[PDB]
C-alpha cells in the first residue's frame, strides 16, 4: 500500500490507536508508516509474528545495522546493552543480573512499602478528598526507589521528570538533544563523584567494575549503563502504575472483585500489563539482511517496531481481548518483551506496582475516577502509553 500517516489520524488515534493496529493486523504482520513525529518506520503486528520478531536474531539492536543516523548527544549514549546484540549484550548484562533477580529486589520490600506509605499518606491530607495520582504517587515511586538504588542525591532528582519528558512529548526536536547533552553531562558529574567513596549503591559498584577492567565495562559503557538503568524503568513503571490504576478505575465490577480478594492481586497487576501496559511498542531493531514477512520484504537496516499493544489484542492468543479481566490467563504477554532482551526490571517493576496497587485499594475507601474518561489526554507516541495526568478522588 501507500506508508500511512499516524499524525494525521486524530487524537482519536493516541487516545484510542487499537482499531487502527487490528485493521493492519488484518491486512498481514509487516506495514510502513509515519510517526506524528515524522518518522518513516515498519510497523509488526499479531501476537505469533510479534513473539517472533522481539526473539529473532535477524533483527539487531545494534544502531551500527541502521542506515537512521545518530546526532552527538544521542550517540554519546547508546552503548548500553538494550542497543546491543551479542556478544556486548551478553557481557553487559552479566554487570547487573544479579543485582536484579527476584531474591534479591525482594529485600527493598521494606523500603519500597516505606516510600509507598509516605507518598500515600501525603496524599490523603489533601482537604477536598481530591489529587492527581501522577503527581502524587505514580511519578514519585519509581524515580525515588531507582535514586536510591543507583545514588542520586535527593536534590538532583526533579531534573529527570523534565529530562524524560522531552524524550517523550518535547516541545521541538531542539529541546531533546539539550536534555540529553544535560543529562549525559549530570551523569559523569555523578560516575566521578563516586569514584574512590567506597559507596555500596549500585552505581559505586560499577564505577569500580569499570575501573578495575576497562574491557568489562568501558567508561562511555559506564555512562550508558546508568542512563539505561534510569530511563528504562522509570517512564515504564510510572505508565504501568497510572494505567493500570485507570484500568481498574474505569472497570469497576473488578475493582470490587479486588477488594473483596485481595490474593487477586498480582493477577491484577498482569492484567494491567497485558490491557494496557506502557509499552505500546518496542524498541527499535533493524534487519542484519532482507527479511520477509508473509511476502512483504523489509529491508536490511530500516526501524522495526514490534507493537506489543496490538499482539495483546490479538484474540486467538486472548479470548475477548478488550476485556479487561484480572483472572485472565495472561501468561505470555510481550509487555515485558520476550527473548535475550527480556526486561532485567520486571521483578522490581512489579515489586513497586504491586505494592502501589494495593495501598491505594487499602487506604482510599472509595477511591475514583474523578473526570470521565473521554476528558482524560494520551500521550500521541506510538512507543508509550500514558497519561498527561490522572485526577482521582476517595472518601473525606
Ligand atoms: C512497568 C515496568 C516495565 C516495563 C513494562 C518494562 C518493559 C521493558 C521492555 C518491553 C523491554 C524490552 C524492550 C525491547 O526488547 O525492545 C525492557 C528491557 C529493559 N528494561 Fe524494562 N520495563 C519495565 C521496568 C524496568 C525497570 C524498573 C528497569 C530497571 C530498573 C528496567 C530496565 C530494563 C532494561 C535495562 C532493559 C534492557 C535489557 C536487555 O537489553 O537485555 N525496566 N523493559
Ligand atoms: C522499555 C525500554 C525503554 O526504552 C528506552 O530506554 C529507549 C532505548 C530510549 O532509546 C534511546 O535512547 C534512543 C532512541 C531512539 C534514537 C536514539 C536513541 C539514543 N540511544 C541510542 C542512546 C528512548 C526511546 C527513551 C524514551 C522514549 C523512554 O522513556 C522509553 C522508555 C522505554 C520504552
Amino acid at each position: 500500500p501507500p506508508v500511512l500517516d499516524l499524525g494525521a489520524l486524530g487524537q482519536d488515534f493516541a487516545a484510542d490507536p487499537y482499531p487502527t493496529y487490528a485493521r493492519l493486523r488484518a491486512e498481514g504482520p509487516a506495514h510502513r508508516v509515519r510517526t506524528p513525529e515524522g518518522n518513516e518506520v515498519w510497523l509488526v503486528v499479531g501476537y505469533d509474528r510479534a513473539r517472533a520478531v522481539l526473539a529473532d536474531p535477524r533483527f539487531s539492536k545494534d544502531w551500527r545495522n541502521s542506515t537512521t543516523p545518530l546526532t552527538e548527544a544521542e550517540a554519546a549514549l547508546n552503548h548500553n546493552m538494550l542497543e546491543s546484540d551479542p556478544p556486548r549484550h551478553t557481557r553487559l548484562r552479566k554487570l547487573v543480573a544479579r543485582e536484579f533477580t527476584m531474591r534479591r529486589v525482594e529485600l527493598l520490600r521494606p523500603r519500597v512499602q516505606e516510600i509507598v506509605d509516605g507518598l500515600v499518606d501525603a496524599m490523603l491530607a489533601a482537604p477536598d478528598g481530591r489529587a492527581d495520582l501522577m503527581e502524587s504517587l505514580a511519578w514519585p515511586l519509581p524515580i525515588t526507589v531507582i535514586s536510591e538504588l543507583l545514588g542520586v542525591p535527593e536534590p538532583d532528582r526533579a531534573a529527570f521528570r523534565v529530562w524524560t519528558d522531552a524524550f517523550v512529548f518535547p516541545d521541538d526536536p531542539a529541546q531533546a538533544q539539550t536534555a540529553m547533552a544535560e543529562m549525559s553531562g549530570y551523569l559523569s558529574r555523578l560516575i566521578d563523584s563516586k569514584r574512590g567513596q567506597d559507596g555500596e549503591d549500585l552505581l559505586s559498584a560499577l564505577v569500580r567494575t569499570s575501573d578495575e577492567d576497562g574491557s568489562r565495562l568501558t567508561s562511555e559503557e559506564l555512562l550508558g549503563m546508568a542512563h539505561i538503568l534510569l530511563v528504562a524503568g522509570h517512564e515504564t513503571t510510572v505508565n504501568l502504575i497510572a494505567n493500570g490504576m485507570y484500568a481498574l478505575l474505569s472497570h469497576p465490577d473488578q475493582l470490587a472483585a479486588l477488594r473483596a480478594d485481595m490474593t487477586l492481586l498480582d493477577g491484577a497487576v498482569e492484567e494491567m500489563l497485558r490491557y494496557e501496559g506502557p509499552v505500546e511498542s518496542a524498541t527499535y531493531r533493524f534487519p542484519v539482511e532482507p527479511v520477509d514477512l508473509d511476502g512483504t520484504v523489509i529491508p536490511a537496516g530500516d526501524t522495526v517496531l514490534v507493537v506489543l499493544a496490538d499482539a495483546h489484542r490479538t484474540p486467538e492468543r486472548f479470548p475477548d481481548p478488550h476485556r479487561f479481566d484480572i483472572r485472565r490467563d495472561t501468561a505470555g504477554h510481550l509487555a515485558f518483551g520476550h527473548g535475550i532482551h527480556f526486561c532485567i526490571g520486571a521483578p522490581l517493576a512489579r515489586l513497586e506496582a504491586r505494592i502501589a496497587v494495593r495501598a491505594l485499594l487499602e487506604r482510599c475507601p472509595d477511591l475514583a475516577l474523578d473526570v470521565s474518561p473521554g476528558e482524560l489526554v494520551w500521550y500521541p507516541n506510538p512507543m508509550i502509553r500514558g497519561l498527561k495526568a490522572l485526577p482521582i478522588r476517595w472518601r473525606r
